[PDB]
């Protein structure tokens, strides 16, 4: 039942270390930014690179990456599983392969 994508306060570098070991493009995690307290960040695997996106907020507290906004991080993540997170490549969010 708990979400396998919330890693809390893990450094940007630790997110890259973790995702570099993932095999599939789109393997991701939501973390709580250290450089900007109170803000969330989306780290995604693509090739042997890891892309980082800042989870932006509107005036009402809704969450977005580019244009489409949501009431929760959960809804933002779910939308981005079928619509690309990147404007340069087709990267669709997929759950990480966890260590059992
Ligand atoms: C290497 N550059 C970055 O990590 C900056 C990111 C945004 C970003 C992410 C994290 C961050 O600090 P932290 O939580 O400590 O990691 C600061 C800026 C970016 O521009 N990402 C790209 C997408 C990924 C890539 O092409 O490398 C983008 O165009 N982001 C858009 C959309 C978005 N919501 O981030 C933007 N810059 O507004
Ligand atoms: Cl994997
Ligand atoms: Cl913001
Ligand atoms: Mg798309």
């Amino acid at each position: 039942k708990p979400h396998p994508w919330f890693f809390g306060k893990i450094p940007r570098a630790k997110a890259e270390e973790m995702l570099s070991k993932q095999r599939h493009d789109g393997a991701f995690l939501i973390r709580e930014s250290e450089s900007a307290p109170g803000d969330f960040s989306l780290s995604v695997k693509f090739g042997n690179d890891v892309q980082h996106f800042k989870v932006l907020r509107d005036g009402a507290g809704k969450y977005f990456l580019w244009v489409v906004k949501f009431n929760s991080l959960n809804e933002l993540v779910d939308y981005h599983r079928s619509t690309s997170v990147s404007r340069n490549q087709q990267i669709f969010l997929r759950d990480i392969e966890q260590v059992p």
